[PDB]
């Protein structure tokens, strides 16, 4: 009940890999809550306009609208933050995008991001953070920073397979270790919280595969291999050693001459490209010294969701910079940041985020001449400075705008 | 068998918390591996002469050599990476001081740097980071930067309480969760490595009870309780649930109107002071946003570590920030970088790591006189521009100077 499709939209098929994605295709697409209700209407109007302009009204995207979130308890009601019908039609109209995602406290649901990017089995989490030439940077020689982040999805210590301290759970599963696996190392075992962190083979190396199979197909240049894998050296020790072994065994890949760096057969362009790791920590402070000396990293779910939390700000990019999470079985696109109220339904908020996630979207649909003429109106935008509050709150000279009239003004650099 | 004691030297006591720190105090003082040899050298020159200059002939040193490391393989031999009485001449001669580890691969030693942060139980990694007035910053507006890590040492997910995928042990604890204890959400089982991460309840608030008692002692401003407890909310929403208990129950906090901030009754100084919890990811881009909203933190051992290595660099800090690890049962001063050997033996690298942290070792000795007559001479080399290596390769002006002249300069400033 409720959910309704668009007549003349043609749903997205599938076919060997090809998406067969229709001239008038059927794009789901969740709201949001709070800033949702503003930066997601902007991000209608705006895709609108860049298949208008390049297919010159022949492909025209029907968009359906759907929900996870605050939105579905006056929708639906108790408990039920997280539904049935939205986790299918992802999978059914194969390209859906959404906006940021209340989750409660008290009503036990958690975190309603992780949670659909698992429950649909969205394996890569995909942050590219790059920069527009000269907006909020922190830094001074910002411009280095060109990478983009693969964070598996599935696993870590995101995974949250966690009990409370004082909990009859923990009891049982403390007891495990001390009694029957030897285990001394729990310091204060009494009032202990304890939580698992897995790392598996096909787990690191789909999420490798993928990476690699992205480096390739885009004519990128590393894959660093990001762990702290030498304090827990099976997970992260582990996911880079077998993340090597998707390099070794199904790509090729040669020893330059001494151990531990790696390089390999690249089919479909033939440009040589270097694999390593580099142990999380000095690699936080890595892309801040000696950055462009990294450019394509996978990693587990901690380290890539702080890796690209940090990346992203350094490059002044915390009010825009994009996300999108991958399966063989369908796609999502979406903002990176949250709800923000406090300065909320009110338009003040960049919507930026989530328009550089349907030019991502777009992308994958193949439409690569409309998405390429968002990244042309984005571009220029920052340049003729006509910016939102989050710009000069750190920035010098723009004409004072607020968010649905920065939708109008990507338009008018297109 | 070996490590000598020095005659004249007077073993360091203790008393009702009183330190009783003698006029002639053995201080043991492990050198370190491969840059270890030049850092550690001028750290006993320099150490030399601030007792030589502030007490004017009357404390003087006495320093007794004693290891980890890979200097007890042609010291002793085989597998014997972590001796027997290193661990407790610092639990006898109270405080210790030490440079870089070299852990191997292959025979098993795991990171012989947690290993005695926990087999001696030294609680707290303080990690204080700061700016000298004009050295290699990434980051434009980098002053801003004047905060003080509490990293908890006993618990966390780098407590590696771990097992190797495809393993006999594994096999006996996965079973366990999916049959015994009601668990899916592990997604790939097979070949699957699995990490334990606790957090316990005076295990978080010894933690944060040293940290407010360190905003008080030294007239600090806010104490934030950094997790990413949220995803993992026992242990880390568990954390800073505690450690707002410690704040509740034993130190008289008060609520700032609503809910989650809050304040307290703070002692022999007076001055008001705030209590917070942010996101850990939220936070590390915020230490570049809005730096000096930021002040006293604490955390576990897995954000503690990399919020360190990201602040430390972000200070153009990276050759020169220091380090130190405090039980009751005695304490630790050390270098926060590692064993280098590209650049090692031969004098390059900064020896400023491990000469902040013989600082910090006679502060707590109550040598405040001796310790800023170091951080006297620290603020006159960056100043007058004769530097290291490091410092050029990132900057403009020195004389070209490297390692034990960087040592005798500190001293110049004095
Ligand atoms: O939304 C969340 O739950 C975490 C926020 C965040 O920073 C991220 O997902 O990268
Ligand atoms: O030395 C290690 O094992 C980790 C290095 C590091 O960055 C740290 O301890 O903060
Ligand atoms: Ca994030
Ligand atoms: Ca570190």
């Amino acid at each position: 009940s409720k959910v309704v499709v668009p007549a003349q939209g043609k749903k997205i098929t599938l076919q060997n890999g090809k998406l067969n994605v229709p001239e008038n295709p059927i794009i789901p697409y969740i709201e949001g809550d709070g800033i949702g209700v503003d930066v997601t209407p902007a991000m209608l109007k705006v895709v609108d306009a860049a298949v208008e302009k390049a297919y010159k009204g022949e492909r025209k995207i029907s968009w359906m609208e759907i929900y996870t979130g605050e939105k579905s308890t006056q929708v639906y009601g108790q408990d039920v933050w997280l539904p049935a019908e939205t986790l299918d039609l992802i999978r059914e109209y194969r390209v859906a995008i959404k906006g940021p995602l209340t989750t409660p406290v008290g009503g036990g649901i958690r975190s309603l991001n992780v949670a659909l990017r698992q429950e649909l089995d969205l394996y890569i989490c995909l942050r590219p953070v790059r920069y527009y030439q000269g907006t909020p940077s922190p830094v001074k020689h910002p411009e280095l920073t060109d990478m983009v982040i693969f964070r598996e999805n599935s696993e870590d210590i995101y995974a949250g397979i966690e009990w409370k301290a004082d909990s009859a759970d923990a009891e049982k599963v403390i007891k495990f270790l001390r009694e029957e696996m030897g285990v001394k190392k729990i310091r204060f075992p009494e009032h202990c919280g304890i939580g698992i962190k897995p790392c598996s083979e096909e787990g690191t190396k789909r999420l490798v595969r993928a990476a690699i199979e992205y480096a390739i197909a885009n004519d990128r240049d590393s894959v660093t291999l990001v762990h702290k894998g030498n304090i827990m050296k099976f997970t992260e020790g582990a996911f880079k050693d077998w993340g090597y072994q998707l390099a070794r065994e199904e790509f090729g890949g040669e020893l330059i001459d001494g151990g531990p760096w790696l390089k390999v057969k690249n089919p479909n362009t033939g440009k040589e490209i270097v694999i390593k790791d580099v142990i999380a920590d000095a690699f936080l402070q890595q892309i801040l010294l000696r950055p462009a000396e990294y450019d394509v990293i996978a990693c587990m779910n901690l380290n890539g969701d702080y890796i690209s939390d940090a990346l992203a700000a350094q490059v002044g990019g915390i009010g825009i910079a994009p996300g999108a999470n991958i399966g063989d079985e369908c796609a999502l696109f979406e903002a990176t940041h949250g709800t923000a109220p406090k300065y909320a339904g009110q338009d003040k908020v960049n919507p930026g985020s989530i328009i550089l996630s349907a030019e991502m979207m777009l992308r994958h649909m193949g439409w690569t001449e409309a998405a390429d003429l968002i990244v042309k109106g984005m571009e220029g935008a920052i340049n003729a400075k006509t910016v939102t509050y989050d710009f000069e709150r750190l920035m010098d000279g723009a004409k004072l705008l607020k968010c649905s009239e920065f939708g109008d003004a990507i338009i008018e650099n297109m």
